[PDB]
């Protein structure tokens, strides 16, 4: 029995130190709200997707914390009637009351007060809600008394218990980012001694940045995986081998990612990997302009404010499929340094109804949480009121649930909205009319500069100055490719190398001849003309 | 009362190994990795298709496994009311706890805890799936216990039952193939002595041959048929015949399958039966370019990541109704000797809502399971979005999946898609933009080789050469045919030699003229002109 502590939660410490202050500052000396007027915030709800480490951090705290822990076990109190589940939950407060300072655990609040959905059982849901708000009505101010709550998902539980006087202090423990991930990567290897684990930090790196969607328990998992999987290569040696501490390695975990993949962030709001500006290529007008029109906004608000200019309040990349839209969004994300919360197109507009309202409201409420953001929108074409009438009960609504978001300025002050889109026109006019996602940036096909840095960029790795091939004559032979249609020439070109040798390292002129004659043209002029007629209509920077 | 045992089991050796590492880990030596640091496994989920043999799996591992079986019999512990249920159920897992090492049982997890779905009774199932995620809480470290459940269907079971650190490994015993029939069929046949059952090896190879869609369970079923009809044939000759030793022959196998197929299999992901490269007419160069393409990436992926090229991801072949495509793929699959996992394009995108999103994901899942592995998207016509609203509620929610699916390149590496659309406009072009299915392959009409070849192949049977047709004026007056209509043309012959005689077996060339005056030509040139069209639209290999 090793008691925990809070150097085993890992990749939290902001929100530690929050539920630390808010289990401190009540439980510990109430006369500094008593003396302030207010009745201290009896309640916190550890929110958080599930397996993100609230049940373990409860237990931390009930550890950690010198007061006395009791425990409202969900079902596991409750009778076959409500009549003596009811005088028992009382007795629970009564008995932490008696015995200040005391912490009540609620757990799976969920499987407990959820009486706003249609499970609400008069008889079990309904009573037991009551309940809750009736002895939560009063605790004193005077009392030594918190209530912490956890659950996997906060909607389900009824607005009752979340209205204001009640338990609504809140710690949003979320999905852990790369960095999170690798503190948690850390300190799980580190629980084995570091011996048997013979990965060095930057093997961690790896482990980390491969493991996106993971979250919290998930990793644990994995390396528990690992662990079997390392037993299993010391049986698939020979079965005689019962020796101890083999090791466990890189490949072992790799060799664990592919078959536990359990549930995690699939459906949540996607954190995009990490591009620089030096893999863009080129368009320094566009990296200049981005830097610009997103970036300063966000790093100069004193100076705009003394200047009366309310700030750029959102930006519209439009350009032919494959020019570098996500791609420039992305490196923005990376080295721009500002909180970034990224939504694709389908993956808000799908959202069955209410859902949809329900994730712009809390894109847009995390947004200003976290504040400076940028809240990238690719492929606005999804969420577009231009179908028939069966968009009017989905598009529509979308539509201006985000219109009432984007507008009001007064509340949105260190937020900017950048949308991409290539079918420019079915964005509905009421989200490009000035006041609004107004700047219109026009990405374009690459100019020849341009080609030939993603050439060097893609063909670095096979020899090309020493092969022959003189990467200009590629570059003005390519016009009117887009950017993916280059980094796909060379990528044939290279399939090319591997069609006339299995082990060659050197590709000629002639292959990348194939492959320019394989590759065919998206960017038909119909579409340029398309995207200046769409500028000459456009609001700003046309 | 004979003993089970491993060598009963058939067609499984593979998941049979992996349960018997899992449960050997635990339960025998816990220590030999608690030192490890990680929580043992302790607890393990039998996947599976409705009788591909779980619950005898269940039973042989009690039967060879030394420790102590508990049964958790479902209802059959369950009381009237759930207070007398949980008290059961916790002393039975306490009575194997003191009487470590112990195994517990659940059969049908499905017929205990389903409270996912609508059919929680709270009284019940929320109540029984409580008492398991309280007890599952905690079992031990050191506890030699481990939790083995089967279920017929894993996702009817809630998540709370999957999150990791619990209930956790999986082991996928799914619908056997070819070998393993050939295999499940030699152990039954040779259950009872070889005196009774003539049906030599190549017997068994057959009857396993013509038993596609079988599992498990239905195979047994078919050799008890047998052995019924067998002695019917018994009392077909006469009455009186009460002798034993009736051997039961092939002909009474056949005999059985006509009567012993039940809804087993359904529109599961599809296993396809084995075509040569020699079966498919001449098409060389498409034979070439598909093997580079398809099979070199995903045995060269070291040379690949060497030259700074990711592999090709993508082949979509496009062709008129008729000439080899699902026949190529099929080739692919058979003597490429890479997994294929392949489900027709109307079977997935019509099946309901939630359940093509579950489809997807767990085909790609499945593919990258076990790499390296091809995914075959046949007609992905049907998966299109370019219908009236109602495609809003389906095919914009799959055509979204399969793209995020398929975006995912940086857990991809050992998976290659490939479509065959016979309408190739009807794709969404979100599909073939580059880094996506991308590589555009024409197969067309056969030319004259081709043709000649398909003639060679299927006009082997009845006398060519010495009935006085050559096949090259049939091969150069068949232009414009499809294949199809090749293997048509010939079919049609052949029903004008049986016309002509009822025992013939000899064809003129006054056969294939009738055949020929018979048939029209299916490829209009509008459907050529279309295919060039999209050609000269395409992306890669135009
Ligand atoms: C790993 C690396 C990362 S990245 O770069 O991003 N990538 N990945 C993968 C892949 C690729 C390609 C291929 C073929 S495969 B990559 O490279 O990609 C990239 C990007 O992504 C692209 C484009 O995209 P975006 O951004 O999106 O564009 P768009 O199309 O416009 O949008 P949408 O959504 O579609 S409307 O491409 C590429 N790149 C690179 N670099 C560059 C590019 N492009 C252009 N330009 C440049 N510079
Ligand atoms: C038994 C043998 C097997 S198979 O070959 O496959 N078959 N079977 C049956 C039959 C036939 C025909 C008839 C009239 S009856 B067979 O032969 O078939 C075959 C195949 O299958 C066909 C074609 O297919 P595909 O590929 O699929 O086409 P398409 O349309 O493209 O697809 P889809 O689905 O529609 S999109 O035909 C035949 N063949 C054979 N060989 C050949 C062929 N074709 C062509 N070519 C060649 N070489
Ligand atoms: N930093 C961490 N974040 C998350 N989990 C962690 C962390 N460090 C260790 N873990 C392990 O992850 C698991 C967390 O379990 P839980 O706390 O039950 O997850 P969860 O948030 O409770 O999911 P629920 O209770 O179903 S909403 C435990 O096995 C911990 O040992
Ligand atoms: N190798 C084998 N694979 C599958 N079934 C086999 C095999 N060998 C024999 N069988 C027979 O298959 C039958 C299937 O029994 P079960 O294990 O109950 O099937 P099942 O998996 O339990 O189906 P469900 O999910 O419980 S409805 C057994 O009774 C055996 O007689």
């Amino acid at each position: 029995p090793e008691p925990l502590s809070y150097a085993a939660v890992g990749g939290l410490d902001k929100e530690i130190e929050s539920l630390k202050s808010a289990i401190e500052i009540p439980l510990h000396q109430p006369t500094l709200f008593s003396s302030f007027g207010v009745s201290p915030p009896r309640g916190i709800l550890l929110h958080g997707p599930p397996g993100t480490g609230k049940t373990m951090l409860l237990r931390v705290v009930a550890n950690t914390s010198n007061a006395h822990v009791l425990t409202i076990n969900g079902p596991s109190i409750v009778s076959k009637y409500l009549g003596e589940t009811e005088a028992a939950l009382r007795d629970i407060f009564n008995e932490a009351r008696k015995y200040q300072p005391s912490i009540i655990f609620i757990d799976e609040i969920d499987s407990i007060a959820p009486n706003r959905a249609n499970d609400d059982s008069g008889e079990v849901e309904s009573r037991v809600v009551a309940t809750l708000l009736t002895l939560m009505d009063g605790m004193g101010a005077a009392g030594k008394v918190v209530v912490i709550a956890a659950t996997n998902r906060p909607n389900s539980v009824d607005p009752a218990l979340r209205r204001p006087g009640r338990f609504d202090q809140e710690v949003e423990i979320g999905i852990p980012d790369v960095d999170a991930r690798f503190d948690i990567l850390t300190k799980q290897f580190s629980r084995m001694s570091s011996d048997r684990h013979v990965l060095d930090s930057e093997a961690i790196k790896y482990i980390a940045s491969k493991t996106h969607g993971y979250v919290g328990a998930d990793l644990t998992a994995l390396c528990r995986e690992s662990v079997m999987k390392t037993i299993q290569r010391g049986l698939g040696t020979d079965a005689n081998i019962d020796k101890f501490s083999l090791k466990v390695t890189l490949k072992d975990v790799e060799s664990a990612m592919v078959d536990i993949r359990p549930s995690a962030m699939r459906e949540i709001f996607l954190e995009m990997p990490k591009v620089y500006w030096s893999d863009i290529g080129g368009q320094e007008e566009l990296k200049t302009k981005m830097k610009e029109m997103i970036q300063l906004p966000l790093e100069a608000s004193e100076t705009f404010a003394r200047l009366g200019i309310s700030a750029p309040k959102g930006v519209l990349l439009y350009g032919p499929p494959g020019c570098s839209k996500t791609l420039t969004a992305k490196a923005l994300a990376t080295e721009s340094g500002i909180n970034f919360l990224a939504v694709k197109g389908p993956e808000i507009f799908n959202k069955y109804v209410g859902e949809s309202e329900r994730a712009i409201r809390e894109i847009f409420r995390k947004a200003r949480s976290a504040a400076p953001s940028i809240i990238f929108f690719d492929e606005i074409d999804a969420l577009s009121p231009d179908r028939d009438g069966s968009s009017t009960s989905a598009a529509n609504h979308v539509l201006t649930s985000l219109l009432n978001e984007i507008d009001g300025v007064e509340e949105l002050k260190g937020v900017v909205i950048v949308a991409a889109t290539n079918r420019p026109d079915e964005i509905d006019a009421a989200l490009l009319r000035p006041g609004r996602l107004d700047r219109h940036i026009y990405v374009g096909p690459p100019d020849v500069n341009a080609r030939l840095e993603i050439l060097k960029k893609c063909t670095k790795k096979f020899n090309t100055e020493e092969s022959g091939v003189d990467l200009h004559e590629l570059a003005d032979r390519t016009e009117g490719y887009s950017g993916a249609e280059v980094v796909l020439l060379c990528q044939e070109a290279g399939l090319a190398a591997i069609m006339e040798d299995l082990d060659v390292a050197k590709v000629e002129l002639r292959h990348f001849e194939k492959a320019f004659k394989g590759i065919a043209r998206g960017i038909t002029p119909e579409m340029l003309s398309y995207y200046e007629e769409f500028a000459l209509r456009s609001g700003s920077s046309s």
